[PDB]
């Protein structure tokens, strides 16, 4: 059921690779061969220069679940090899690279470079065992690369209902028209709200527990790229808030953090001020995550829910040019000597990003244990003061 695209400049080996792990032709789709201990299918996609390329790249990209990107390890990374990544960084579906015929792999920015040869199938278990990987995150309702889908959670009856009628509302929403999401643009911009079904549950159906209200919420936010995190104004912060922010920030997801009835609460000049304070006291994993007061009810601010979504979603997916990545790398290096170790001190080679949503980053180093948790935290500082990186996690990853 899932496939897979390979996808390359002419004459890195594409042919030789997908010859080898095709079997039979499915009615262009093959299925995967026999020796092959995983079950997928593959898609050929033969079809200027720069046309050609893009015209294959933009199949794969829309029929594939997975992409191996190929290059050719003999003739280095070339300007051509380059311009296929540019193409492939406009998907969200995951790419693995493949360097055949078997550094600056990395500075293709796919992060590892899974070396194998056509010849005696070198390299391929490893290339294989990395595309499977994916499989099981493979969604299960597909949209247009295009959407932007997000979820509201929260406790029951924080207001996530009155939210989304107020949010929809807006002269700027236009609502459509899978029966659990719903679908509308804003400016023009199409998102999916994804399980709304889930937040109108009540009204057919009693809630006798909430474990499975937070199993379906944890499902929604798998299948989410921002999370809003609905708090009660009113009633404040509880256990349960911080659990499935928690699975939201492990997972990997830009985050916006609402306080809904800010109409109900009894305000001096400082009240907003305190509960900001308290909600950094009490999710200290969500520094990055933005904090909007607001109230489905008077829709006080209503309208500035829409444009966080979007600027998250926007960060969440930044992709960072690596020359000027590394200079903030030794500008933090400069301003702040690294951690000694007995003698031995944390040297950092090269830098990289590797993936997005969340962005993600190698750094290349002496040796890994020398990178500090409280070295790294600097670096992300230092990384979010340069590129902004609001309301989304990142990921920085030390490599010998
Ligand atoms: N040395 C070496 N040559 C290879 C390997 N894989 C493919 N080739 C050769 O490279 C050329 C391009 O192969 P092909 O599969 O047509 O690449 P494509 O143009 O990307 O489909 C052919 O002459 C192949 O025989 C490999 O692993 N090692
Ligand atoms: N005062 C006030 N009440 C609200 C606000 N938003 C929702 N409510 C009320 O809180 C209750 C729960 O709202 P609902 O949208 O069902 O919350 P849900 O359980 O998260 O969907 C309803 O009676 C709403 O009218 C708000 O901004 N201010």
């Amino acid at each position: 059921k899932p496939v897979v695209a390979i996808v390359g400049r002419p004459n890195v080996g594409k042919s030789t690779i997908f010859n080898r792990i095709a079997g039979e032709r499915i009615s262009r789709i093959y299925s995967s061969a026999e020796w092959l201990n995983y079950d997928f299918n593959l898609i050929d996609t033969g079809g200027p220069f720069l046309a050609q390329i893009r015209q294959q790249a933009e199949i794969a990209m829309d029929e594939a679940d997975v992409i191996i990107f190929m290059v050719n390890g003999r003739e280095g990374v070339t300007a051509a090899d380059e311009e296929v990544a540019k193409i492939l960084y406009r998907t969200k579906k995951p790419v693995v690279l493949a360097v055949n015929k078997l550094y600056d792999f990395y500075s293709l920015g796919f992060g590892e470079p899974y070396p194998i040869s056509g010849t005696h199938g070198l390299g391929l278990g490893d290339l294989l065992d990395a595309v499977a990987e994916h499989f099981k995150n493979i969604p299960e309702t597909k949209y247009n690369e295009e959407v932007i889908q997000f979820c509201l959670i929260g406790r029951p009856n924080v207001g996530k209902s009155s939210l989304v009628n107020a949010m929809l509302g807006e002269e700027r929403v236009i609502v459509s028209n899978d029966a659990v999401d719903t679908s509308f643009t804003y400016n023009q911009q199409e998102f999916v709200i994804v399980d709304t079904a889930g937040m109108r549950k009540k009204g057919k159906v009693y809630e006798t527990t909430e474990k499975y209200s937070v199993l379906r919420a944890l499902k929604a936010i798998d299948r989410s790229e921002v999370v809003a995190v609905v708090l009660d104004g009113e009633e404040g912060i509880i256990e349960q808030d911080k659990r499935i922010a928690g699975y939201a920030h492990e997972a990997g997801k830009a985050v916006v953090i609402v306080v809904n009835k800010w109409d109900a609460v009894d305000k001096d000049e400082s009240t907003m001020k305190e509960f900001e304070e308290n909600i950094r006291d009490h999710f200290q994993f969500l520094d990055y995550a933005p904090i909007l007061f607001m109230s489905a009810l008077t829709k006080k601010r209503i309208h500035t829910l829409m444009p966080a979504i979007i600027k998250a979603s926007e960060n969440h997916s930044l992709r960072v040019q690596t020359n000027v990545l590394n200079d903030v790398i030794m500008d933090a290096v400069a301003m702040n000597p690294t951690p000694t170790h007995n003698g031995s001190r944390l040297k950092i080679y090269y830098a990289t990003q590797v993936s997005v949503k969340p962005p993600s980053f190698v750094v290349f180093v002496n040796d890994p244990e020398l990178m500090h948790f409280s070295y790294e935290r600097f670096l992300e500082n230092r990384i979010r003061d340069a590129f902004g990186f609001e309301g989304t996690p990142i990921k920085i990853f030390a490599r010998a």
